[PDB]
């Protein structure tokens, strides 16, 4: 006779509160996006799907986690639910990944760039292809128990469905999002870098022009900072056409001063573009905490869920398997901490919880 309530509730009070950090945090993450014009940015819209993930995690995966434990792992409801609770656990985390993937490979085709509808069908493609890798859980687990149970314990036995789905579903996401993120730091440390070079050959020609006393000097250097002018691509571009002319003509000390009204427009467009990669910068870093966190938590139950299958003779599986209840529990918090990143690392988002909590819904 197995199926029995225990006293094992030192664990299952702190359940309770991770279940609740995650449906609130990511409740709020769902309801800034949605109530908030400054969220409307595909980034946003993936930290949304991200969230809905994370809470549907907490509503239905986390829930009866916390039963199990209160059952001694003895599984407490119908047999045909153990593949479903599976199938959910694995849908929503494998949403997690290739959505972390879609953000970090997006924002750097978004970086060699110059819609809600070109984000929403990308998210559902995301859905789509975790659904599909997810698929062989129920559609092998309900027809064999073997996969799902041992010894009565709800859990992915399938040795083949762990390693095989780990570096499909994992592996071959992070990979990419590793890649993708440490490129769009190399484009964005570059596009900084461009950017004083023409700060400092505008600057350059600033100086040339106002000492020059021929139509030689003046026209080398407006010509040079046309070219650099080009290399930051509008504006500026026509107003040094303005003054290339009066070079041409030979008036001089009338195309002089012609440069320096574009010295108002260059330092309008440096501190405007250059507050413009400072913030990709800052986002891109904030996504980064958000992906490096996902990677560590889950760490201790990946690694020790590989080592249950690669020494399964020599490991004492009683251990691994009293570890891995730990360890999937240290991966769910992760659900709670992108809502507190956001609210610590972003004042849009900060400000939108601040006002929901005092019930507060105008912008
Ligand atoms: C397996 C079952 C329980 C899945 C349930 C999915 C639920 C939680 C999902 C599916 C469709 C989702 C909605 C689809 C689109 C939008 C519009 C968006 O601007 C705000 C979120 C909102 C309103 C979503 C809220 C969450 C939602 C209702
Ligand atoms: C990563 C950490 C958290 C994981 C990776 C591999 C894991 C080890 C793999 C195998 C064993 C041998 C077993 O008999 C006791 C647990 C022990 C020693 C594990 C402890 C936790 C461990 C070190
Ligand atoms: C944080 C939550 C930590 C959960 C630990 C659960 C656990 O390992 O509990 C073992 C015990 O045997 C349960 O029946
Ligand atoms: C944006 C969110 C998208 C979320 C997408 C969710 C997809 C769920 C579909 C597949 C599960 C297939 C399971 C098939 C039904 C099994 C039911 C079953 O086994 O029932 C047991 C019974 O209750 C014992 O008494
Ligand atoms: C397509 C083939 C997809 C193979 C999917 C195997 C099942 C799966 O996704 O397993 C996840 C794994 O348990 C994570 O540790
Ligand atoms: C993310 N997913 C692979 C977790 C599977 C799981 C749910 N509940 C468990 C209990 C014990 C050992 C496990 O692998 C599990
Ligand atoms: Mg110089």
């Amino acid at each position: 006779s197995l199926l029995h309530l225990q006293e094992k509730n030192w664990s299952a009070l702190l359940t309770a509160v991770v279940i609740i950090l995650t449906i609130a945090g990511n409740i709020l993450v769902i309801m800034a996006v949605s109530l908030e014009k400054k969220l409307q940015n595909a980034t946003n819209y993936f930290l949304m799907s991200l969230a809905i993930a994370d809470m549907l995690l907490g509503f239905l995966v986390m829930p009866v986690s916390m039963l199990t434990i209160l059952y001694g792992y003895r599984w407490p409801l119908p047999s045909k639910l153990c593949a479903v609770w599976i199938y959910l656990d694995v849908l929503f985390s494998t949403a997690k990944i290739w959505h972390l993937c879609a953000i970090s490979l997006d924002r750097y085709v978004a970086i060699q760039n110059p819609s809600r509808t070109k984000a929403f069908l990308k998210i559902i493609a995301v859905w789509t292809i975790s659904v599909g890798i997810s698929m062989p859980i129920p559609v092998f687990g309900l027809q064999d128990d073997s996969k799902v149970f041992k010894e009565g314990s709800c859990l992915l036995a399938d040795d083949n469905f762990v390693l095989i789905g780990s570096f499909v579903s994992f592996f071959i996401p992070l990979t990419i999002m590793v890649i993708t993120y440490f490129l769009t730091i190399k484009s964005l440390q570059k596009e900084a870098a461009d950017l004083e070079d023409n700060w400092e050959t505008l600057n350059d020609n600033l100086k040339v022009i106002e000492k020059a006393d021929n139509a030689a000097q003046v026209k080398d250097a407006l010509t040079k900072m046309r070219a650099a002018a080009l290399d930051a691509g509008d504006i500026l571009v026509g107003q040094i056409d303005d003054a290339l002319k009066l070079a041409n003509e030979g008036k001089v000390k009338e195309a002089q001063a012609a440069a320096e009204q574009l010295k108002t427009t260059i330092n309008a467009y440096i501190q405007k573009y250059g507050q413009s990669i400072s913030n990709e910068q800052k986002a891109c870093k904030v996504l980064g905490i958000v992906f490096f966190l996902f990677v560590v938590m889950w760490c201790p139950f990946f690694i020790t869920n590989i080592m249950a299958v690669i020494c399964k003779e020599s490991c004492n599986e009683d251990v691994i398997g009293a570890l891995l209840n730990v360890f999937v529990w240290i991966g769910y918090l992760n659900s709670a901490v992108n809502p507190l990143v956001y609210t610590l690392f972003n004042k849009t988002y900060r400000s939108a919880f601040s006002r929901y909590i005092q019930c507060q819904y105008k912008e």
